[PDB]
């Protein structure tokens, strides 16, 4: 396969369906990427993650740089070999988590203390790109400065401007490393909060630099679905049409459906909540103690073929690890089934109808 | 298959190897039974438990009667259907756990408060047998009164005597329930602490009543391996030779090898400790942070084929659920491989040699 090749096979309105070909495998879009925090998708073996239908997973520069360490993972042979996942891996730049879990900020980057050992680290565009290389990331995310919501026009502009400067530094760092530039891909991140003029400026700067994909950052940070959808309405069209559009940190089923309707191709997002086509349910609720039905009536995942709500209800309330294993496999499988239905409906020119039917039942 | 049929295929000294045929499947002996606490073998899907080589698992009357409840499990279709394990299941009587986790004792039974909700329960030989029936247990354990170590001759005798009276009540309760007597098996439990005359009295009383199997209870309660082996030396020969001998709660690898050398056919027993043919290791130790080798050099389990000590080291220190999943699958697989080597060596008349080689390396 090539280093990177995004091809759109079908369209309906702003929605698109296709594939991203990379050296380690093919990614079907729209795609949902399970998230791996500490070099593991919570409670699932990689083979199980693959079994649910995932084509790619997400890794975090922040968590990994702290534990077990980027240099260590490199010495060990890379993240893929380390955790046992041989398909594509997209790694975030770390910036987002540093401002949420660990901080001295400057134009050079960010310095902070680990929320684990209390040690210090100076994350910068250059160091972020290097760490993702050490991990062996397939899709590298530019290092940016997220803008907290709400944000004043002035502050949103300053952060967007810095991010574009950092985007240029990320691009140059990536291209200067021969092995990384020839085998991996680099995605730029659009910022600008909820302001259209800033989003336009960010998109233009990003397209001028040139990236393999474009992510819409700064959303899903407390603005609500209505506002998010409004921002996506004018933001996504600003990005290059022939490259993937990645909405960072968005995962609620209805959010995904609405985002795909607005041009998004990639998603990622991180208990007793189980998704069903009839809306989510909390398995801990007493009404499920003797319910012999599976989590969802049509879901084809292994959990729904073998265990009842009553059993999983018992496991979760008992704090048993198998409870988490089963709930997680079903939920990730549900998400993949959702992406499959989306891809098929777009391919058959009936996505709008699918969106309508989905919402009618999901919120009924 | 028949309700119950134990056949010995080979022998060497006091060691035996053979099979126990039951309606739900065949059990190869010597056998190791993984333990299921709350209707689940910690962090493993039943298929994974089976994959490691287990022919039967153990369930607990105490934990299940508290959560989710015996009556509830029955209404739900039985423990097998509930947890998804269709092979044989041996259930303990609950008495042991009540005196360790939850108490008013009498000749009629024991009353106690749950260490969960604080509710009350009156476990008796009759209620214990009934609960195991409600669960759908294949091998039912008689309800006894364990003797704390150390125990005075007087107290050991009183408890042994009560246990034999309770053993008779267990037998009658079992036989009176048509469905249970025709489809399940009942094991009696020998008591008597470390005293030979009491063990002999217990064995005689048990054989007089008649059981499908005989367990050696009251050991592995703080007496040490030397003392335990000394008690087994004269205790096991007292039991009927043509029925299975079950050593309750004994699981350290060296303990199992020594017990089989003394006539035991069945075992069961309940972190970063990983077993290896070179002795156990604690994966949390810093010396494993960059060790690319598998947990054990020859173990054929899935964990050892796919992940390194370095990765599992990371997972466990990070508190990740996959860490527990992988460590548990390997350990249970190790135990099953140990039982297989024991069965094969006995069948080939070279068990004594195997025991010698095992110890030499395990403790080297
Ligand atoms: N809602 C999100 C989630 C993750 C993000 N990661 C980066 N690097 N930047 C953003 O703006 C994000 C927004
Ligand atoms: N070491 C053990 C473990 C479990 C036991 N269970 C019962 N019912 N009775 C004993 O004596 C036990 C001893
Ligand atoms: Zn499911
Ligand atoms: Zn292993």
């Amino acid at each position: 396969r090539p280093r990177f090749s995004f091809s759109i096979a079908a369209r309906e309105g702003k929605a698109r369906t296709g594939t991203i070909e990379m050296k380690r495998g093919v990614i079907r879009t729209p795609a949902f990427m399970p998230v791996g925090t500490a070099a593991t998708v919570k409670a699932l073996k990689p083979e199980t993650v693959r079994a649910t239908g995932a084509d790619i997973i997400l890794g975090n520069t922040y968590h990994l740089m702290l534990r077990p360490g980027a240099e260590r993972i490199a010495k060990l042979g890379g993240l893929h070999s380390f955790m046992g996942w041989d398909r594509p891996i997209l790694t975030d730049s770390g910036g987002y988590q540093v401002m949420s879990l660990s901080t001295k900020q400057s134009e050079e980057g960010v310095t902070f203390k680990s929320h684990l050992d209390g040690s210090r680290h100076m994350l910068s565009p250059e160091r972020s790109i290097e760490i993702q290389h050490l991990l062996g990331s397939d899709i590298v995310m530019a290092f940016d400065e997220c803008t907290p919501y709400p944000a004043t026009p002035s502050r949103a502009a300053s952060s967007m401007e810095r991010s574009m400067r950092w985007a240029k530094r990320s691009r140059d760092a990536f291209d200067s490393r021969k092995e990384q530039a020839e085998n991996a891909a680099l995605f730029g991140i659009q910022q600008g909060s909820v302001f259209e003029n800033l989003r336009q400026q960010s998109a233009d700067a990003l397209a001028e630099i040139g990236f393999d994909g474009y992510a819409v950052g700064g959303l899903a940070v407390g603005e609500g679905q209505d506002e998010m959808f409004r921002v996506l309405d004018f933001s996504v069209p600003m990005l290059p049409d022939d490259k993937p559009h990645y909405l960072m940190g968005v995962g609620k089923p209805d959010d995904i459906v609405g985002a795909v309707e607005r041009g998004i191709d990639m998603f990622d997002c991180v208990n007793g909540q189980a998704f069903t086509w009839d809306g989510p349910i909390n398995i801990r609720n007493a009404r499920f103690s003797e319910d012999l039905k599976p989590l969802d009536s049509e879901c084809h995942c292994a959990v729904c073929q073998k265990w009842s709500r009553a059993y999983i209800h018992h496991l979760i309330r008992a704090g048993e690890i198998l409870g988490a294993m089963l709930m997680t496999e079903h939920n990730i499988a549900f998400y993949q089934q959702l992406m499959q239905k989306i891809r098929d409906s777009i391919s058959e020119g009936r996505f709008s109808q699918f969106a309508q039917d989905f919402r009618a039942r999901y919120f009924a």
